[PDB]
């Protein structure tokens, strides 16, 4: 690594750490100590911790030639900064994953160069190795894998996992305007043969897929990516860019994906875009970027942008991936702030952090009001049993879906200093929507209906 390059960044943020707004900084999500955070990268376990990196520009709250934070954690709710796990050289470290080797935390990542041709970039697979789970060192040989059909520009968000006796990745490229995926796979991490385009456009799922991912889930492969290019369609794929799933089979003979092609949306929030997975304890955690591209970012201004979302669990439930917060979030409760009645025009005060258990009867409407103390933005959260919807209307913007519930009627809804995430009924219905007011957050009962509300204060688990 270069010495220089890296104390100079250490410092740099050090000494900018102290001009960061707190006002918006999340108590309990993953933030970037300073700077713009995208896209979450390489989700792995290595000695006795969880790893995650992300897409990290240190120097302003927007994007810029890309760099890997890092943070760790026990238990998936707490988590330290580390230092810069990437810094850029002739690439950018765009998107990938890690896997555990030997003694040796592996990241492949994409990295993008400049090219003088109408692209006017390249997209290739770079390795860094670690044995300290800190210092990351870059393969003198980068890239190990090039090769991409119809040598399309687009080759980035490189996905491993380890299946029987190879590593495959999953990966996301374009070609003659088409989003498509690519499975290859390699017996040694260095060399790498392609298998198949796993999944293409056909015309109307978008021009780009981003930041893939491929496991198993209920019995079923799960195909999980960040298309781009979708028209919104009534209520659904209202966002910039979607994340969301296909469920079928992946036959490891073939390396064909056999699926229905029925899309759905993960999350159904205003900033929900690019996840990592990590399977662990029977279960499969996934986490997101809690922003959204090209749309007002509130607390640019503040010298940081981005978060990550809680860590969900995912089950597969019918054709419907549930996510549920950690089943010990509720480490994160400090004090209870109410139990039982809400009346209707009833008010609850919290400080920057909230979660709130709520159920109403589902024949009449249900809304939260969500502002700040001193005022400011509105957020409102409505059951509307006349449409059969849930709506959440985020400073006057609406996602909205029909809610079917499976079993239980009750709402989980997790507040932090700038962010919003309902888990409806047993989590088949998610929104994650980054959310800005003044002051401490003051909920109210806007429901024709006393609403039965558990309601607590949460604690920090990561960095100011
Ligand atoms: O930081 C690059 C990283 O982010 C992703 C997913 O968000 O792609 C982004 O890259 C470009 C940044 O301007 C955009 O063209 C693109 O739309 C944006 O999503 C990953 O694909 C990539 O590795």
């Amino acid at each position: 690594q270069n010495e220089t390059a890296k104390r100079e960044l250490e410092e740099y943020i050090a000494d900018k750490k102290a001009e960061i707004n707190p006002r918006y900084r999340p108590h309990y999500h993953i933030s970037p100590p300073v700077g713009w955070m995208n896209a979450p990268n390489g989700f792995s376990y290595y000695k006795g911790k969880f790893h995650l990196f992300y897409q990290f520009y240190p120097y302003d709250s927007v994007w810029g030639p890309m760099h890997w934070g890092h943070v760790s954690s026990s238990n998936l709710i707490d988590w330290e900064h580390l230092p810069t796990a990437l810094i850029p050289e002739t690439e950018m470290c765009f998107s990938g994953g890690a896997v555990v080797h030997g003694d040796d935390l592996v990241l492949l990542y994409t990295g993008r160069v400049t090219t003088d041709t109408d692209p006017f970039y390249n997209e290739t697979q770079y390795l860094a190795f670690s044995n300290d789970g800190v210092n990351f060192r870059k393969y003198e040989g980068n890239p190990v894998l090039s090769y991409v059909p119809d040598n399309s520009a687009d080759f980035r968000d490189p996905k491993i996992w380890k299946f029987k006796d190879h590593w495959y990745v999953v990966i996301g490229s374009s070609s003659n305007k088409q989003g498509r995926v690519l499975l290859y796979r390699s017996g040694d991490l260095f060399n790498w043969e392609f298998l198949s385009v796993l999944g293409e456009s056909d015309g109307d799922m978008g021009y780009m897929w981003e930041c893939p991912d491929l496991f198993e889930l209920g019995g079923k492969t799960i195909f999980l990516w960040s298309p781009q290019g979708l028209e919104p369609k009534g209520d659904r794929y209202k966002n910039t860019y979607q994340t969301g799933y296909y469920i079928g089979e992946l036959d490891y003979e073939t390396f064909e994906f056999k699926t229905d092609k029925y899309f759905q949306e993960l999350d159904y929030g205003h900033d929900f875009y690019a996840t990592q997975t990590i399977q662990g304890d029977g279960k499969t955690y996934l986490i997101g970027w809690f922003n959204m591209w090209e749309v007002p970012h509130l607390e640019e201004e503040d010298g940081w942008a981005g978060t990550t979302t809680l860590v969900r669990e995912l089950q597969l439930i019918g054709t419907r991936i549930t996510m549920n917060p950690l089943e010990g979030i509720q480490d994160l409760r400090t004090d209870s702030v109410h139990n039982g009645d809400l009346e209707p025009q009833q008010a609850i005060e919290f400080g920057p952090t909230a979660e709130i258990i709520l159920q109403g009867c589902l024949d009449q409407k249900i809304e939260l009001l969500i502002q700040g103390k001193e005022g400011g933005l509105v957020t409102t959260v409505t059951w509307d049993p006349e449409v059969g919807k849930v709506i959440v209307n985020r400073s006057g913007e609406v996602r909205q879906v029909e809610w079917v519930p499976i079993g239980k009627t009750s709402w989980r809804l997790f507040l932090d200093a700038s962010s919003l995430e309902l888990f409806c009924g047993e989590g088949e219905v998610v929104f994650s929507s980054r959310i800005f007011s003044d002051g401490d957050w003051v909920v109210k009962n806007s429901s024709p209906q006393t609403l039965s509300v558990e309601a607590y204060r949460l604690r920090r688990s990561v960095p100011a």
